[PDB]
């Protein structure tokens, strides 16, 4: 097949984390399959069906842990596939794909704003919120509370290795919101002054567990220790279907040099391995609520979300396999 | 009034953390009083005594949290004050200062070795040990356990903001000990593969609480969650006598530029505040044993140590006070 | 505009807690709309509709915390609004109001009986049951379990400030049930001899949290400490629909004179403040089952109840709104 | 009244535990109803109906605790009863019984194989797994996982008093899976090396609680204590419908001679009572997942399995009742 | 013997709680034996030795739970007894007793002030302290913090049945300290805003447990749940010797009419018992520190306090028995 | 080198558990050293010294886990050694051995009777008590309490694999104390009716941990879970001095044939390993008190027993060493 440069570029930028955050990655992936259909030179349906099957594969093998990614691809390709198998002519298939992808992206933007409006009602005036990493969903909650005239402060953890915390700090500060920036080690120390914890998700499992940025389970643990509510702001497409049938989520191991720079690590002894997991898994008992765009749920209700929105596709193969 | 430059240099090097770690700061301060006494140009005992008090005050107003520092000064200065008030001539006072300093330095070095011999018996063949910061006492234990031919592997947390973990990592590696280097956020993610936690202490309170490097309480917290033994390696001069009479330990807040470099930090808006606590406080429920030069205690026996060795001095003011 | 006195009287009697308990306040409000509709002098459907909305608003602005109240009003008013907008004549609208009110009252009475039949199966011969406040639903369970010939004994907490326990105590005593009457402070002291806890609920949230009489969370807390089952007896109209979209329940602060009588309270200085929260919030981890007219659920299934029966109305404004 | 001898043999063998394990009991009760229809010499439909009703009672009154048994009889008799009331002639009734028994028995075999497939994905390479009793569903998970190439090892608790663990230890060994065999009391001592716990269920309640072999809750508790996953492998017919309406599962007390043999117990004084409860009840807070043949759920979702597969039957009486 | 009216009056006032609080009761008891020696008309030593033996017995059988009482008596009578057995003439014995009692009372007043100075160092500026009952020791801590210019607020629980909270509220408010008065049920509700808990003791056991006013264990439980420090301000004479040798402290049951007034309770049904325990027992794990006048200790160190101050008298009988 | 046959018989019987229970082992080892001195045909002092050293090694190398054994040998041999070095002649050395054995053996009997007296005060009328294994100290507490008139009942866990619980069940019955006998696995199921837990100890560490029969920690854990007191009845010679200097207690692994009999185990495949640990280790957080013959302590005070009765010996080598 013949793939546009924007599919390859998006894939490179996902791997390299130049494009990041699970929501954004998912949009970008959908935006890429969309450009593959805008610019395709295919002459018959099957040509295009193949181009999109292969673009999807390229995009799926970028970063494993956030299921937002394959859900975006599935949203586009369940539709694209059903068009092709119902003999849609070429231009019918091109629109299915473009339009499916415009839907997903639009709904993504809609879901986040909505998560913001819902989750803000759980923020009280004077609250001190602790967050982790950079999460567009968590930030929608925090930003919306602030706009309601609640007087909040946000404790931003710096989030090693990759410093996502700086993005979070600067962003919140530019909306007017007072920020307190601390190291990830300082979470328990400052949990006493924290009223709420608000974080994102990359994958939510059938049984309620939240895969999110490494260190998430620690902040959640000590929030529980102190009875601070842990609220996970997370779209429906963050929920992981394959977990319904027994699958464990893959925990992405990133390059050691994100931790110790190349210039330095090459000088270190050989009997030191550097391990850089990108995510950990917080158990549901440490979670108060998941704020989805369909409303507040307890974490154990993740399986209802999956039953009714994702269950069907499990008896089928992936809509890009052959 | 006529203080030598070695005193001034030590003070600067303790502030800047060029000289660092609780035990070594203690030794560096004994040492500084030693050099003050050795090089003094005083001709009257009253005049040397004055120098030693002023030097003590300078060394004391460097870093508050590690109680080892004022315990080192006290060890020297109780003995110097008793000699002075007993009517000692110049040269007898000069030697009390010097010889006391030397007693302390020698005792500190012996205590760490002994702590290693004692702690290492609680390490078992095959153990995976998680540690935090750079602690000579913690390292003595791991070091010795390896020398005994136990095959151990040490998980080393990077310890932000100042990166003390790099020191620990390279040091353990240098003795032959395999290391796994993780960011602080990953401590819960890797506690399932950890068999023991072994950290040091800056101060230990009357009720058994351990003030140590920021993040220590989190590691202890999830170690408890998992039933991993938390062993604190600590000399008796880590115990905090003022806490017997209700004093809380001051937690050092250090330069924000440690967290976010100056060059970057000036580009940030007013409404972000960087907060840099260098320590936190781990409760005694989360600590299995404290390993001292006199043996293994439960954290609650911290009061015994304080009683039998430090309490006698609490009726008197500080031996460097006018 | 032309509101009968029965509406005004009910409102006053709900405020003063002459009429009280979540379920009975709900019935008293249906009933009040019923009498408004029965006695209306309106000649146009638009005019009755106006009366019913104004009456609803008056009944709603009485006490906030028990969600039963606005669920009772909604049950009537959804049906009255659909009939009105469907073009009903005066007498058809009058009967929709009356007959809906009656449906609710009848359903409330049936639900409590059914809750008793269901809950009582979880009581066993010889049980010592601790309760709190006066809850008709809780009492239905204890009542029925005794009628089944189980020899039960009920520990009754006095329930300050308003002494609801006296009602419970005398009521249980009147059916033949032995009572042990303790102050609220003794709940932990007597939890070792307690086999079951059975309390009611004013509101129950989307994540399974139970808002109930002040002190409920303490009893639940130490019941958990001891592994005593905490069973919440509660009708479906206790479930809080606004919480599905992130609303927190308002906790009523009531007159300080309830706590400290007026006569005494005026002799106290400015700088004492009496605070009288009438409710508190028990987390779902501390609740074994919720017993509803439809059966036994785990607290987390509170969302199911809300979804299948209340969620449909959250896109529309309140059925008494202009 | 004309009951075939196969029915009486099944009943005897269920009572004396020659046939045992919740699923195998279910299949054996269905098999007996099947053999009753095949071998019946009934000339009228009404006459067969009476034999099956009566067989269903003989079988139900064997061992009470595993709901699998009554759920098997319900499966057959619900259908046999709906035929009989639609006026089915004799050979139509005989077939409804025979075929319903056959679907239940095939669906049982299918569910367990599929549990094995689903549950094996939560087993990771290297895993050490503790189990308890002998569960065909637990064993399916362990066996599949091994067949996938995962080098596992299984800790088999011996399971007093009836020694179920010997059956488990021989079986798993016979597939080439290395077994560690231990006494029940040693579960906590070896929970530190255990990665995963996998057990069966006899009945699962509406609120998530799991009834299973005596000891199961002790193992669940120490596994929670050590953050080891407890995974319950249970067919959907192990869920207990009566629990929806408040019922408590009866805990079978079996012969004391299973504990102390008869020749020894005869000599013991009267003032020693030997209590042999065959089951206990684990809270859902100590359960990570239930692995059913329709997927992985959190324990709290047991109510959904029940609501949608069994709730319908509750408003009627038992199909084998008059 | 012939006992002065002040021994009988003090005893009546202890029983009736007109004189109350464990410290005060102890002083008053000592003050009474003192007046029995001031006013005695005895002519020989043995006469007076008998008068004081019998006065002591009268005073001991007033209220059981606070050991401050018998420790006061023992302080006076261990001395008085050793005088008499070393043939002290009459006037020697009269002074021993008077002077012993003046010592105890003076030291009591000294210990409380001291407990105040120590415990205040654990109060931080801005703190919100929750307390319970009326405790002179707890109040010494709170008052002293306030005098140091710390800006505190105290949550006073009302303390049923006897309303000791009103005494506490009014007293603290008259020293200038802002008070928030709440019911005992509201403790968990307001534990989120509380920074510290400070309470008294009536008896402290060998193993660390604190007997204090009913409801104390509840406040401590939820303080632990929220990681609020529980600080028990308690003199050395609050520690219970008999617990060293296995004794459980008697939990005083007071008259039911303290709960339900006479006028009301006589009208209540016969199958309602009212139980009024005056104290409960908080376990040591819920206690951070005991502030004694000899300094801060962990609760497990209570046995050291008893070993060294009370151990000796245990091999002997009580100094008023014969 | 001339070792009497009584020594070899004691050693055999300790190894095969014909003599068992930590205290009874101690008495039997002392008895053997006693019979060695009595029957020795040694002509020089040096010759007897060698026989006792050698007997002490034979006895020490039987069963490692109960420190009672080495503490008995230490008791004798410390004294025998100090005599030998003061130049004691032959019959003086023979007597030091004989008498030291006799004091240890009488002090053992006295300690257990006194443990019984002290511990029985923590048993209240009506109490149901769970125990484990067969402990002579635990049994002293249960027996005394019964003799005081307290109507108790005892739950005897059976204690696999060696069936110790049968010995306990017969014994207590023989004193007229009603026994409930159960399998080990049923400890949690019956912990709800248990009021008190009372067990022995084989070794108690410096930090409070209790080593005792396999299962003891499972029972301690579920007792903590249900807020039931765990009371450990232990003579002061059960405290382990080596633990002060970092030692870990060795956990004896006994024959697999104790678990599965030899005639059965021979048939089992090789890929089943049977592990029979005879002890486990309970944390001090799950222990309410240790009841020694010098009083009730919290588990954390084990270090004081040790410091002041055993610490002296640590700087030397074993008295029976060269
Ligand atoms: O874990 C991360 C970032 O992962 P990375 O930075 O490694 O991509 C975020 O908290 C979630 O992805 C949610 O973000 P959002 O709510 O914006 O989807
Ligand atoms: O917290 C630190 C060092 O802080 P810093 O790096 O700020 O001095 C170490 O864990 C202890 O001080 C122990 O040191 P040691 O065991 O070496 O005495
Ligand atoms: O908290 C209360 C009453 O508050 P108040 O006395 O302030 O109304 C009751 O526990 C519930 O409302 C249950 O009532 P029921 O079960 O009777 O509906
Ligand atoms: O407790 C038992 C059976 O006990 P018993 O031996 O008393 O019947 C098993 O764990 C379950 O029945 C599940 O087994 P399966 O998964 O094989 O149904
Ligand atoms: O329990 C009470 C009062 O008992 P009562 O009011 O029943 O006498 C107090 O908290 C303690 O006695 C300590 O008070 P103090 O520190 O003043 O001794
Ligand atoms: O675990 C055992 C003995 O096991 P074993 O049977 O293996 O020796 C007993 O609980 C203790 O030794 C205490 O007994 P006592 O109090 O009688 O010393
Ligand atoms: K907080
Ligand atoms: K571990
Ligand atoms: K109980
Ligand atoms: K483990
Ligand atoms: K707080
Ligand atoms: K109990």
């Amino acid at each position: 097949a013949m793939i546009v440069k924007e599919v390859y570029e998006t894939a490179e930028k996902i791997k390299s984390m130049e494009i990041r955050g699970a929501g954004r990655i998912a949009r970008a992936a959908a935006q890429a399959l969309m450009i593959q259909a805008e610019k395709s030179k295919a002459k018959e349906p099957e040509e295009l069906w193949n181009e999109l099957k292969v673009a999807s594969k390229i995009l799926y093998n970028t970063r494993p842990t956030a299921v937002s990614l394959p859900n975006a691809l599935r949203y586009v390709m369940h539709r694209v596939k059903a068009a092709y198998l119902g003999g849609a002519d070429l231009e019918t298939l091109r629109f299915t794909a473009i339009n499916s992808a415009k839907e997903f992206i639009y709904n993504s933007e809609k879901a986040i704003e909505r998560i913001g409006e819902i989750g803000a009602k759980r923020i009280e005036d004077g609250d001190i919120i602790m967050t982790h990493c950079h999460s567009k969903a968590a930030i929608s909650v925090m930003k919306k509370a602030f706009e309601q005239g609640k007087n909040i402060k946000v404790i931003v953890t710096e989030t090693r290795p990759k410093w996502q915390g700086k993005i979070t700090a600067k962003e919140l500060a530019s909306y007017g919101i007072p920020v307190i920036y601390i190291v990830d080690s300082a979470a328990r120390h400052y949990m006493k002054m924290t009223d709420k914890v608000v974080m994102g998700a990359d994958s939510i499992t059938a049984n309620g567990a939240v895969i999110n940025k490494i260190g998430t389970s620690l902040i959640a643990l000590t929030a529980k220790e102190h009875r601070v509510w842990v609220m996970i702001a997370a779209e429906t497409y963050k929920f992981h279907p394959a977990t319904m049938l027994g699958q464990l989520v893959e925990i992405e191991m990133r390059d050691p040099t994100e931790v110790i720079p190349e210039e330095e690590l090459r000088t270190w002894p050989k009997n030191i391995e550097v391990w850089n997991p990108a995510f950990d898994v917080t158990p549901p008992e440490y979670i108060d609520v998941i704020i989805t765009e369909r409303g507040i749920i307890p974490p154990y209700a993740a399986i209802d979300i999956l039953k009714e929105e994702f269950g069907w596709a499990l008896k089928y193969k992936e809509p890009w396999e052959d």
